[PDB]
């Protein structure tokens, strides 16, 4: 039954997500996922030998192709990641339960640990175009939630210290920051932007925390990564050339799918 | 006609329910009325004389039992209370005019004093788990409102003076605080309730900021009392275990329970 | 098609507007735009001569009088000034995109420069009712957006310092202050007022940041005049009567539109 319906029943389609996506990829059960974000395109490619590769809008509760990789780690064990192929955002009003289905099948598929990475606008002068940002926490302004009902779900840690610890030991330098999430698709302007910051956020973006809070919901581990796209608006005196932007996203491609690929392995 | 389409007006619903409400109890008007939030399932046993219970489900508008009670004064004279069963939450998907039936139903039975209760979260650390608290005033984060039209109406004082002056008399030691209202269902990050003291709030919780708007618009007189559930998170260094809210609340039933019912005879 | 019907192209249904109003008028196309709010309905009464009246509930998308008025400038060229009818709120329930829809109609016709009026609360105490304010920028506390897709916009400059220095060359003594957005329609209680101030609005209103995002994305340059009705609730020591702000409105007529007709000619 088509999700939007508000009689359907969100994780009853995530479960037959999870089951199509064991049958088409012959991986009876995943243990980690991805969600590539703005920027992260490529991040993947490094992850593994790519196992099965699903025509994402086959999938229920769908609608480009969602992947199945063997991560394999140095004592030789093996991990499989399951990197979820579209993303639906806020913004496009195709509905909440829309823009976490693919978490809530991550979980079905019984993969425990969540890796959410996103673009977004720096608010900290010290991070420029490019900088990796490892999430320490969140706030949601998008007036929404993912959850339905008498679902008091806590958040005292949306983002689990151990995953960050095993980010930090890939890259130690890696800083972190509390994300704010607008309902986009429209970015800040220099007011909203101090608003952000005095509201004690460092980043700005257009997803992940329904994302996160869906997860948690779920009972998932979850790592965020941001790639901060650029300093937000009125933060530099001297703002970045909209190709300036593009190109310091480009350069950052190999760093972070290095990145990527070695925390999944952990 | 059903709440949920826009043609029906929200106010003829209401007329229809305070009529179903006087000819089932036989109590022509009320004068005040009562929502009991989490916390306060107890705090009406002790206000009177319990002339009838309507099933909530069977009233026009709704869908568990409302109640008419008899509160006999010091002078001998009498009032009516309506005690609103159920209480549906913003979260719950069933529109604001679903939030707000209940105060508009009590408006339309006569009563010209609405109290409202509600559990929530506590900023300030003089205030542990069981303080109850009135409410000075609110800060509504659902980006929603009840009012439907240029209905432009004044919230410099939604929580009457006059109240909080009578339940100081039967209390002087109850603190007040402002109540912020997040849509929920999930609980606020620590980031998140940082955020809602840097906005000004003493209190964080998922309901009443909407029925006060719809009850001033409906001329009633609002008293707000918010009971602290527990510190919010990030709060406490120390956390409550969850026996000890549990514990923290039972204990304050006693209380509360009589703060209304002295309140209720003025 | 209607505009409320998700699969509906919202600037088909503005072309088609334009195309109405370009045969309805006479005029092949616009130069500039206004919009009418709060206290500046006889603003426009000054700008020139009225070409055209085209009854709104007429024109695609739409459903009092959209007006075409001709210009006359001071090395003698014209300009037209389509001066929208109508005007509607997020608050009507309607659609985010029938509160842009005047704007895309406007850029459409061809305009290029669009004059956004309101009358708002305001947080200073030097601008008392009836007091025109420019807006430098502003904060979007809606939880909404215009925008319906990867339109990825900029809006680091909404308010074109451009215009605001002609604004200035009329009447170097007009202020600026930065506009905030509640959704509406009931006003703000005082703590929300705070909090406005906490997080950086001098002025706070029901209306024109989204028309404002959706015309930048339009391309066009935007001026933005705020009439302070009166101050925020909570902000004067001594509220004025509601006959005090009326009156205080009317008051500010003649230098409204005298101020908007030499702003026209530039
Ligand atoms: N809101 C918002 N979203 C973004 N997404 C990206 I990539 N960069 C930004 C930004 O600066 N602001
Ligand atoms: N938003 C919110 N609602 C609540 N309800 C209760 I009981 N405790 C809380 C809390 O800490 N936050
Ligand atoms: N939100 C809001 N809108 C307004 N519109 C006008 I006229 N005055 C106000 C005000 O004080 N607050
Ligand atoms: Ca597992």
């Amino acid at each position: 039954p088509p999700l939007d319906d508000p009689a359907t029943d969100p994780f009853l389609v995530a479960r037959a997500a999870a089951d199509h996506i064991a049958q088409a990829t012959g991986v009876e059960g995943h243990d980690m996922a991805l969600v590539l974000g703005s920027g992260w395109g490529g991040a993947a490619e490094l992850l593994g030998e790519v196992v099965a590769e699903v025509p994402t809008h086959e999938i229920p509760g769908f609608s480009s192709v969602t992947r199945s990789i063997r991560v394999e780690r140095a004592d030789g064990s093996v991990r499989h990641a399951l990197v979820l192929g579209s993303r639906t955002h806020l913004y496009e009003g195709k509905g909440v339960r829309a823009v976490v289905h693919g978490v809530r099948t991550a979980a079905a598929t019984g993969a425990e640990t969540l890796i959410l990475t996103n673009g977004c606008g720096g608010l900290n002068q010290e991070w420029g175009a490019g900088t990796p940002v490892l999430l320490s926490d969140h706030i949601n302004l998008t007036a929404r939630s993912p959850l339905e009902g008498p679902t008091f779900v806590d958040l005292t840690d949306v983002y689990s210290p151990r995953l960050r610890e095993l980010a930090h030991r890939v890259d130690p330098t890696l800083p972190e920051g509390v994300y704010a999430q607008f309902p986009g698709p429209h970015y800040e302007t220099p007011a909203e932007v101090r608003m952000a910051g005095i509201l004690g956020a460092d980043l700005v973006g257009m997803s992940t925390t329904l994302e996160a809070i869906a997860a948690r919901h779920c009972g998932l581990e979850v790592l965020g990564v941001s790639l901060v796209t650029n300093l937000a608006a009125g933060i530099s005196p001297t703002p970045l050339s909209h190709a300036e932007v593009i190109e310091a996203g480009q350069a950052a491609g190999p760093r972070i799918s290095a990145l990527l690929a070695d925390i999944a392995k952990r």
